[PDB]
């Protein structure tokens, strides 16, 4: 079976005001490109090529003038809007027609991944075409996300959205795997203290059934924040080392879909034209001739 | 027969595509700085010069998303204009496109991507503000002087020349993208033929001034920092620096609402009403706490 | 068979002087610990116990002190002195009797590396009896480097040291496993035009033999450089953004020895004691009672 | 019968083990900020001052490395002594230590581990220097002053207290950890009973020249940066911080070399042998180009 995408890329309030009062945050960069690029390659990582993508009313035409309808890249995009901050479960709501009968996953607008062997990380959730699948991972704060509990012999056993006391520090990550069962969940949830549909009880819904795969993301992978200016600085700065260090970009979606050959040669050499007096044009047709392991 | 004050101009126009993909969806001017737009600093730069009557020229684009961020200027006890610049025709275009704005007053330019940062920057704009006759620029000792407008000193550290970019510079002097005129820019600028790369150069407007002995250049000392966006690279250490620079002390570089408030601009009412919208995140609480205490 | 380790923390000239006319480059830290932490910690993350430090003829003391005879930590520490900075290569005489008749492997003092699964790509090099591992990662600058060339196979089938014009873009990181053919290989090593005993000439020796597997490090890992006063920044950037946002550290010898189960819970509590009022022993304490995946 | 220059002090001991294990096997003012050790920075600081007779106080298994990397000063036209403080007991304990080398001169005390920078800091200085009577010390605005000694002031801006870390904090102004002194301190040291932590304060001392009437409190303004080294977090801002003036200019933040050339304690000849050993690193390449160079 197919697998859908859907990029959550919403308001984030007031909360980063006056550096998003003019534009939301998912438009601003990471370092060299835009960060949308990030959660966007992580789904084509993943090999998923048809993905909707939503945002506020006022920024779609922005993403639409961005990314297009994705077919320069191998992709169908399609796009939709969240006209308030109402929870990150009305993605399913808002994109219910678009994911008909098939496979989903969700990937917030505002999440940096990297790390060994990612592609398989993805590809092994990827597989499982019933229940759901999402990500724990070691941070300092856990108060800030959904928090996974863990019995003696490692099971999943409770999940609590920002908890006034967590019960571990592992952290549901920004990335989310469903089956056919989402919407309908999503459909049936009533909105929550805060007034939010939330997805963490999406996510508690399959984990009662037993349906939740809750898989540990490794200290070995970076899941980066975007949450603060400080924690945005830092992940421009931390893949600023990667991509000099390396001569290699993170999340250069042109490269990812050239790997995945949705794209052909002929295909990157024309994307590579118009940037070709910059370093990332000068990046995608070096791409042309090296052979990258 | 006919019968004073200094108006401003920010140039955030196109970056044209050099800055892609990072630029694709907005222009460089709006980019956060750490925890502000890009454009605040400028704009800041020309209140501290006492400035409050400012045209800002982008492109057609994005100045709705100017116009939004900012607006009339009024919260902040300024005047704010808007005016495009469609093509990216060079910086001394602002003076052509801003001709009407400028009328029969003295002016300033200043680029919309330039931060500064240091002690006694007022006092540095204050004199340039306060010479009335002539043009002055600031003078800047950087690595790569190359990239820039460049000035040469004699011996009693008179300028005796300018150039654009040039291979090998004849100090490490670079103009920084700050400019005060008199009267006399706009004439210059109007009789100026493109440069060979098709762009009307600020360097030319400036050697017109100073082949005239009006032009007066200062230094601004290396106890400054005069920060750069022109790379991804710099541009984040911008906002590491900022960041440092705040953290460190409890107060912002570049918040309009504090400078209008210093320079009794805006009143003790009004800045509580600029707090409220922002009260739950770190820049309306830092509104509030300019309410109360005294900062020396 | 028992494999032993050699870190080469030896001088790196008048390079970066006037920061390290004081100390050795390896003494200093990055971030909240010695530097020589990251490749002792390296090693003993393949499983090796029994090491050899290897440092300027003024800096051993120390070395010593810091480090101690390794008991504390269930490893066992020698030391021996590198009198002038005369090649990569002059480890292996040097420690020739520390080596005796065993497996060895040689890391470099100023070398970082992070990433998932870093434990079972040192293991795989480990577990390989004879001839020698090493690993190739994609750089931005390989003339600074020993340069692995690669045929349209993916088999090396060159290796030249600072090359003027490089081959690819892939070069030998500071990581080297070694059979017992080395020791006799250097002992056989004439001076480059530089003066130097090549590690690139022992790794040649075994390529000729074709007895050098060149592994990929992917581009999910992060080999750090620490060559310059910029990179050396970066380097401490990197890992306070790692350990920032995760609450765990990178290199933590203590962490690792607990984990590879080679000192108990009791002694890690002894360990923890002296630091108890600042972070590092702070973190030591919550490594008894938090479980971490 | 009986019948006035400045002496100063770093004073670089032992950061206990706060910082451990980083700092197992070297003192913390021997790290590198950036490009240089961290002693470079107050070491230039006092010269900025124009001061040359200089006491560095270190634990004993440190103080060898410090006088391996810094000398007797004679390479750069000063004069450096060393001490030891084999416990540590305190700043003002800097007195009693640097009691005979003090003599019946004035005095500088500058912590081996704060950073300056910032326009006019030479002129700031400068002042704080020529007041032959009494103390001077600079308050600087800081987000976190429950760390420091802070300064209370009146409505006229008179100092009327000095707290060391209090709990709630009287203003966010911090006393910074430099100190010029006349001959009244080492008396003043002496007559110190240690605070309920062991520790002979320098509040304590600042506050007796208070009492007295002869403080004077100078603003250190928002414009110059005083960098925090506190943790480890600070010490890589820090690094970053001046990497980036650095990268920027085509200049260095104290540079000891180039400082004693400008002050004309050294001449050409001297600065091009002091340029020799390093002539293949940016560093020497850097007191080459002083040579040249002029910079103003
Ligand atoms: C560094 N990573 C990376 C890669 N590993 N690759 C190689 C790769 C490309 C396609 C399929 C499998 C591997 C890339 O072409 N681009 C990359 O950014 S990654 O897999 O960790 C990654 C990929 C997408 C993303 F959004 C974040 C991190
Ligand atoms: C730190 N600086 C600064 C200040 N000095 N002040 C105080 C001040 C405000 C008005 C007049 C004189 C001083 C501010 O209110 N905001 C500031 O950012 S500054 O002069 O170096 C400056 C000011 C404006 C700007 F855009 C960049 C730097
Ligand atoms: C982040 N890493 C890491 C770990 N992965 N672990 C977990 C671990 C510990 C022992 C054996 C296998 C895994 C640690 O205890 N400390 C670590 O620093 S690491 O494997 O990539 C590593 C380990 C040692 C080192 F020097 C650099 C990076
Ligand atoms: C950037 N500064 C600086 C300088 N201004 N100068 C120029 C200078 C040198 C001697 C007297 C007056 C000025 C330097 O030669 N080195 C410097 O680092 S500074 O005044 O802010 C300074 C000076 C010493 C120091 F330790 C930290 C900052
Ligand atoms: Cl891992
Ligand atoms: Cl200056
Ligand atoms: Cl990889
Ligand atoms: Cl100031």
């Amino acid at each position: 079976m197919k697998r859908k995408g859907i990029i959550l890329a919403g308001g984030s309030g007031t909360r980063l005001h006056p550096a998003t009062l003019a534009i939301s945050k998912q438009l601003l960069p990471v370092y060299d490109k835009p960060m949308i690029y990030y959660p966007l390659s992580t789904l084509m990582l993943a090999g998923i090529r048809e993905i909707l993508i939503i945002s506020t009313p006022q920024d779609t035409p922005r993403f639409q003038q961005l990314l297009g309808d994705g077919s320069n890249w191998g992709l169908d995009l399609q796009y939709a809007v969240q006209p308030s901050p109402d929870g990150l479960a009305q993605a399913f709501l808002i994109g219910e027609s678009f994911i008909g009968n098939d496979l989903s996953a969700l990937v917030l607008g505002d999440n940096l991944y990297y790390g060994h062997d990612f592609h398989e990380l993805l590809g092994s959730a990827s597989q499982r075409q019933t229940g759901a699948s999402v990500f724990a991972y070691h941070v300092l704060d856990p108060e800030r996300y959904g928090v996974v509990e863990f019995d003696q012999g490692g099971k999943a056993i409770s999940l609590e959205e920002k908890p006034l006391e967590p019960k571990s520090n592992y952290a549901v990550t920004g990335l989310y795997f469903y089956d056919q069962q989402v919407v309908d969940i999503a459909r049936d949830l009533k909105p929550s203290p805060r007034g939010e549909l939330e997805i963490t009880d999406v996510n508690r819904a399959y984990l009662e059934r037993g349906q939740l795969s809750v898989e540990i993301m490794g200290r070995g992978y970076a899941w980066l924040d975007t949450g603060t200016h400080d924690s945005l600085l830092e992940a421009g700065q931390f893949i600023a080392t990667l991509e000099n260090r390396q001569g290699l970009k993170v999340a250069c979606p042109e490269e990812i879909a050239y790997r995945q050959k949705w794209i052909d040669a002929a295909q990157l050499e024309k994307l590579a034209a118009p940037l070709a007096k910059n370093g990332y044009g000068q990046y995608l047709k070096r791409l042309l001739t090296e052979t990258v392991y």
